[PDB]
Order: C-alpha cells, then sequence, then structure tokens
C-alpha cells in the first residue's frame, strides 16, 4: 500500500509522496552513492520508513530533476517519457487522464474527477444550447459568473483569488461540482424547451434557475 | 470556434483536429527565425490548415514538442520544464491535470469514456455515510432509493426496472437522471448535516423535500405539469 505504478515499474514511497531512493537509483541508472548523488545533483539528505526501517528517500520531483540531469541508458527512457507526455496531455489522450486517476489509489481522486467530468458535461450542453439559441460574446462566461456566485456565496472572481485559483472547477468539492453540474443542466433544458433567444434573455433564465437553487439553503 | 489549447494564461490557437498555429508556437519557442526556415532545421513538412483565418502555417502537437527539446530558447526552457512538471504530477497521481486533459479533448466520448473507467461521484454514498451517523433507520437504502427515483424518473423503482430491463436502476439511465439523482443526494446529506437531523423522521423528511424541491424546479425548466 505504498508504490507507484508505471508499466512494469515499481516506485515504493513514503506517506508523503517520497520515493525510495535506492529503487530510483536503480531506474535512473545511477551508480553513484546517494551522497556523491546528492552533492552532484543538489538534492537534500533525507529517510523515510518504507516498512523495512529507514531507507535513503528522494522526492518524485528530485527524480525527475535527476533523470534531465543525467545522461544514462535507463534515466533517457524517463526523459523520453516526460516528453510524450506533454504531447499527449495537449492532444487531450484520455488514457493518460485515465492512468493518472487509476494510479492514485485515493477514493477520493476518482471521485473528485466523476463530479467534475459531470461539471464538463453540464458546461458543454449549456454552452452549445446557449450558442444555438443566440448568445454571444461575453455571454458564456457571464453565465459562469452567475452558476459559480450562486455555489461559491460570493462572486466568482473574488472566490477564485481568494482560493488561489486560475479556474474555479478547478478547485471544487465533489459536491459543488454536483451543484453546478446540475444548475448548467437545467438551465440547458430551460432554454431548449422555451427557447429563450438573444444574450439578455439567455442570462435573465440562468439567474432565475441559479437563485431558485441557491434558495434550497432553507433546507 | 477560437478553438485553443490551455495551460494556465498559456493559449494555443488550433484547428478543429488539433493543429496548432505556428506563428503562436514561434512566440512560444522564441523563434523569431523565419518559419519557412524552421521548416528546414527540424525536418518537418509545409503544411497550412484553417485557423478560422484563412489557411495560416501550422505545426503538430508532437512537432510543436519536439521544438521544445530541440530549442534552447528561454520560451522552449519553459516549455521542457513543464514536461518534467506533467512528469511528476502524472508519477504522483494528479488527478486535476488528468481533468484538464480530459476538457482538452472537445469530443463527448472522451468525457463519457472516462466516466465509464471512473468510479461514480459516490453522492449515494456519502448520504447513506451520512444518514449512518445519525439515526436513520435499519433499513433506509429502498427508502432513499425509491423517494429520489420517482422524484426524477417519475416512476417507481419497480417499473423503472421493468420498462428499460435493469437490476440496478442506475444501469439504464442517462447522464441527466443519473445527475439529478446524485444531487438529490448531495443536497440530502446537506440538509441533514445543516439542521443536524438525528431522527429519521427528520432525515427522511430532509430528503423527500429536497427530493420535491429538485422535482419542482425541474418541472419549471421542462414548463411540465402533471
Amino acid at each position: 500500500p505504498l508504490t507507484l505504478n508505471f508499466g512494469s515499474v515499481r516506485l515504493p514511497v513514503s506517506a508523503d509522496g517520497l520515493l525510495h531512493a535506492p529503487t530510483a537509483q536503480q531506474q535512473l541508472g545511477l551508480t553513484q552513492s546517494w551522497e556523491a548523488a546528492l552533492v552532484e545533483h543538489g538534492l537534500p539528505e533525507t529517510y523515510r520508513d518504507f516498512g523495512a526501517g529507514p531507507e535513503a528517500a528522494v522526492s518524485v520531483p528530485d527524480f525527475v530533476a535527476l533523470a534531465f540531469a543525467l545522461d544514462t541508458p535507463e534515466a533517457r527512457r524517463w526523459q523520453k517519457r516526460a516528453r510524450e507526455l506533454l504531447a499527449r496531455a495537449m492532444q487531450g489522450d484520455v488514457r493518460v487522464a485515465a492512468q493518472i486517476a487509476e494510479r492514485n489509489p485515493e477514493p477520493d481522486a476518482r471521485r473528485w474527477l466523476a463530479a467534475r467530468l459531470e461539471s464538463t458535461g453540464a458546461r458543454r450542453e449549456l454552452l452549445a444550447t446557449v450558442a444555438r439559441h443566440g448568445g454571444e460574446g461575453r455571454v458564456y462566461g457571464q453565465l459562469g459568473s452567475i452558476s459559480n456566485r450562486t455555489v461559491l456565496g460570493k462572486d466568482s472572481a473574488s472566490v477564485r483569488q481568494e482560493r488561489g485559483v486560475k479556474a474555479t472547477r478547478d478547485g471544487l468539492t465533489s459536491a459543488e461540482l454536483l451543484r453546478l453540474a446540475y444548475i448548467d443542466t437545467v438551465t440547458a433544458r430551460a432554454i431548449q424547451e422555451s427557447e429563450a433567444r438573444g444574450n439578455a434573455a439567455i442570462l435573465t433564465l440562468h439567474e432565475q434557475v441559479a437563485r431558485s437553487e441557491r434558495q434550497s439553503w432553507e433546507r
């Protein structure tokens, strides 16, 4: 219950995410004494309990920066993988997203994603509907802000920076994402049935739906 | 749409199939060299794509990445460092970049495939855990299930199960129905926690009340009375 998994690679870690340094040294082809490596590559000297007493430990970002500090046959494989991950993440290769979600044994990481994908689907459906009914320009952003200030309790811009967040939807709990996804879905349905057309009309309707969902606080 | 790939305030205009606008890449990779000369040095095809601004010189995603590691410009170095950071994040199991990858892929089945791989939201589990932390009842499972089911689906648990060929209700449902069900459970858990409902009557009352509120809301959105 302490391992990162990459194909046939096994990297034991501490409870705080530090790699078992001898295993990592095996993976990067590092035959140097760990001390020599610490000096040459600028790493801290620390140990962690991997179930076998204290052992030399190195963090994941230390391991990565080291894989690129090294030119070993093995470290080069890891360099290649970093390059490839950039490309695949850029294209939207969700098989990489699945491997990431599957790699974190934490049930809350996986449920965070499930709620996040409901938010994504509701927002895509809402935007498709708004665009097909004449919304343009800042309409879309406004709807986002409306949906946000309803669930968060403060306006979208202020909350985003108060939490140190670039995109609101990235930093939410599963419940907040579901409330947003629900509001966005209900407004998509409301637009489609009432055939609300125009920036102002759509925004007014979204205000009514989001405000109604806020009123649920009473319960 | 001015389709763009997004990393912080990093904006990369793309074609409908995801190829990059080469002049933008030149900004991001620090290339003041003419694009043609770059094509020569790096072994790239003469490619153009429709970016909503007529045909413009284009470079593929893996080509751009290959350039970031070919170049040593200050800007290219930032892209190299991002690659390293992503290796670290993916290794750790950082699911929020997994979400960002999913959103960069505009195709809706990318989203539904990931949802299929993933566990449910857990809203039903959170509601049942919450009820377990309060009085509740020994057998609330059928009750909470049916209460929400008749709210969102429109028919009793047995009826929904019969009409669509289902053993576990969720087997035959659409995303809207699943979201409405999960939503009811989420807000019900919240109602219990906010009122500190401890008796079974308070808990079941709050669950039915939020279910009724959300039904009435859907009905107004659907403009239906029945």
